[PDB]
């Protein structure tokens, strides 16, 4: 009865290489079952083997990078879907 | 030789009752092993039956609220520790 709704997530503004990073695509509202999916620059997050993606609970999914390095720059987009609707959010990983 | 450093976390600005919430205390920098602790309004998070606290990986801790109620208002503090230093961050939960 409730359309999914994603809490905004961000990468660190002071990101430096070899640091660790985590973002959570949290569905603050939305009736389960919910389907989470990730893309980086329009590419399936599959193709980036340095990135770990999990769905530990049925209402959020987590993206983790153990050692940030130049190839991780891009726009990371998460999409959540259910019976009644969808939602999406994008965050940009930048390296100064 | 690297002291812990927490990546900032925030609760939703548009929080409403019975919604779900998650915050991650990520040690963006710091040598393992890392020890995570939580307090709400200075009280051990142990005492709050309706709050789930886990350490899914050894470099970030997760605080999860399945259904938000008025009791959950307060300032939540994470404290990370290792051999050579510690860090702290506080995010406050508001119900408009
Ligand atoms: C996508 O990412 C590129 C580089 O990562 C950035 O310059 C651009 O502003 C982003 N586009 C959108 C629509 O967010
Ligand atoms: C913590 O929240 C209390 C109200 O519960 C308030 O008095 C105090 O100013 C807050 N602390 C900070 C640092 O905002």
């Amino acid at each position: 009865s409730t359309v999914p709704q994603i809490k905004p997530f961000y990468f660190s503004t002071t990101l430096q290489e070899k640091q660790r990073e985590q973002i959570t695509c949290l569905a603050i509202a939305g009736d389960p079952p919910l389907s989470f999916s990730w893309t980086k620059d329009g590419i399936n997050i599959d193709k980036f083997s340095d990135i770990i993606v999990e769905t530990p609970k049925n209402f959020y999914s987590v993206l983790v990078i153990l050692s940030i390095q130049p190839n991780h720059i891009g726009n990371y987009t998460c999409i959540v879907k259910n019976s009644v609707g969808s939602d999406s959010f994008t965050a940009s990983l930048i390296l100064k």
